């Protein structure tokens, strides 16, 4: 199992449907209108953003802005300790 | 049919939404926050909780103690008059 | 015309979503998750129970504890009302 | 029959939407995007693993950690119970 | 044309999802449900009874049942009508 | 007129895709992948497993644990019924 | 280039699928169910038609009437007026 | 660009979901019930009108008189302005 | 003109594709793989029946029984009548 | 790469279902039925247009009509850009 | 190399199969059914109308015709541009 | 093995068919009409761009452009690995 | 009449074109190439093995393989009985 | 009965078309265009390329790289198989 | 052996069937009708091309028109690559 993919899938998990329209709103510059208009859930956008690149295993800092963005600290300590033990 | 589900729909029929709030306040560290949402009535509490072995027909500490936090003792009364029956 | 068709069909007729909801839940040890999730009214869950041979115009006792899980008198006195015209 | 076959058709009938949609996506480095896009059921996904030697009735460490992923352990406990009589 | 292929076109033109839904749980055990699978409007279930000398011109007694379970009288009319004038 | 085929028609005249899609799963290690892949119906699936011997007249383990599999007791029934009036 | 070919033509062009299924409806007993079911368009009915002797140039009653029984006067418009060109 | 199909769109680009529900009520013996199902929004409706020839660039009467219903003069004077240019 | 081959003409007019598939499941045991294989239409089994002595002018059970399991009324009345007339 | 397709695809990828709804009700005039039901996304539309000489990288009216009518000022910008290079 | 010839194949290079089948329906009446059977493509077509005399380089009035009844005008643009280097 | 080709089918096994729909859009300059009917995958694409020398393995320009238009970076970065290793 | 021909001749009239296929490769190192090529149905292998003693009235073994590997166990019984009534 | 041959013949037994269709791309270097069009299954492939010297009893790394292009390492376990008794 | 005559049949070797029938009409001014009728490969064209002096060593205009009108500039280059050998 991908350690990079569950951290996503936990990530996914610990949101809600305004946090969801709160993070496709902040990605209309980077996402087409016609793609976000089938995010139904965190996997959908993760999906895309790491077919662009945007996501990546060692890069991490669009995900830390949107988390900060949402002010969700409890999920940036996930994403802190997946880094630790990445290192 | 079953009398672990006989037990917990008459339980889920017992219960206000404000008690409903209150239960899935105290399941904050066992459901995830997406699946919370969906949470409609004790049912699906209920549902989620056997999905994940939290309760069992053997094994109803989660429930004895979730009840005892709404300081609700008559249903804690048909909960013991479940477990006689099944000894 | 099938007399036991007909019977299910005005009892399906008589129920709301909550009710088929309690329903889908006290089902839970019958149908699978899988098979659950496409019933949307009375009459699925009926056509269900009948290829499990859970339903039969001479077997209707899990018909009967269902409606009198629901509290619901009135749709048993047709229960009643059909067996004793198919004596 | 095949008992390992017989495990996850039972498996796949206990699955939902979502959890397959779930499970679509912890698997995407396995699986290739073309392949993906044709799976409706667990059924596919675990034609496509048993292709690859990703799953054997020796070695289910991948199926272990996917259901534990979703929090089921009512699936792994028929995992468990499987392996007790193929050992 | 037909005047009775007109009226079953009428029919089947002033019917819902659900009406047609209804109407395929009553035709149970008539129809088989690999042909039932098939059915997604009037015309294709009017033309499978046509074929089985269920539903005839001059023996529409099957449709006035299926069409008083529904409690649709509006259609009952028409259907009154049409023998009048096939006298 | 072979009572078998017969049988075997009408089981196969009371299946849905879903169903087929089950039953070409579970006969993964009995019919080769490109023999499976032209099977529409669950006639295709009787004859070739017809002509491997996996299932006669006298010999029909194999279709009952399959039709068990699907939860379907009422084509049990049906099997049952041929067996007596073959005896 | 004849003129009744090309209004053909036209009317076929401006017909969905539900429409071309409500026209193989009420074409039952005028096409046999072998023929029927190589009708792709509403060229492949038109043709069929036009070999039976039921639709001609100087005979449009059953096009006309099926035009009304599908509700579409504007396509009726186009049948008035190509017989006023053609006077 | 046509000019009447320009004030449709326009129209209907001020409707909201209870508008659009009154309107499909008085539109209860012009369209059947089957097509009206599949109504989400006023463009449907108009593109149903016009095939039905209820709804031309010279004949608004029916127009006219539907949003007066609804009390929409502003509506109106959108419709009497188009009529002045098309003099 | 044979009224015989006539009305087998008729009813092989009045077959489907699923319809003539069912047909040669049911000839399994009267006619061989390799002549199986060569049927496109009901009117090569037929030739090949009749061929057989399977079918004949005064003996008709077979293609009775064939039509029963096809539940095609319609078409054994057209048998009928074929009988009637040749008394 | 032609960048007047390269265009058009980005303005394809800028829209959403209703938008799509919208511009097909616009070309009712342009487009017979039978083709417009095909189109389930800009593309296609954008090609049919193409083939029509509707649409040209010199002939550009019908577009900006188009967009203008959604409300769309910054797909026109885009265009505008487009125009620009190609002085 | 006939400038002419090198025109047809490209013509037809730019077909689909139903523009194909829409420009066999319009050719009825000018070649046979039993000949018409055997196009595949629009090069046996238009081998089959400059055998017939209809097509020549000189005469392209049946040419541009049908394709204006095709409503392919990017096409009538080639023909115009083949006749204006062979004036 | 070829790697050039080996790459190609790693490509193509990595889209989806929405993707492949805009790279037929993209390509309608390239490849003829009749000729683009035929393509059900990347691979169809890629060999009728190699048969026409728009495609090879020292001239890559054209795939970046395609993969570059559908913001797939990912499969970039494999087709930039590639060259590496054949310098 | 020969029991060794008979027997053959029933083998061949029960295979279809895809088995002969597949056993004229299991053939490539005991038949040449210009040989095979002539081969239309299982008579003419069966011909050309006898020819080359490698099919004997004695000796069944080759058949028993080739039917083997193709899993057709109906035609081995077969097999199996001529040799009970021949020893 | 060669034990080369019936690994070939239980290998192209595993293939679908999909597959087939991915292996003759990866062959466009090795066998011509028009023989290329002659195959359609695993064994036509198979002896073009024996007859060619790329597949040998004792040369199969073609075949293993070909298997592991399409990840069928169920297929690579045979081939290893196979090796182990020919050593 | 003929440089030419095999440069020919290399070429001849990478033409499909569809490609021969579009290259068989292009010599429709040049061939004779009963001559084109035994043509089933491009190396009965070629030879009849050769005798009629269209195709010499030292003249291959005809060859390159007819291979740049199938796009086909892989085979050109292969023209390219002999005459430069040929000087």
């Amino acid at each position: 199992m991908d350690p990079f993919l569950v951290l996503l899938h936990s990530v996914s998990s610990s949101l809600s449907s305004s946090e969801l329209t709160e993070l496709k709103f902040l990605c209309l510059g980077r996402v087409g209108k016609r793609k976000l208009e089938r995010v139904q859930s965190g996997l959908d956008l993760f999906s895309m953003l790491l077919e662009q690149n945007d996501l990546e295993p060692g890069h991490t800092e669009l995900l830390r802005e949107l988390l900060a963005s949402l002010r969700r600290h409890d999920l940036l300590r996930r994403v802190d300790d997946f880094e630790a033990g990445a290192a």
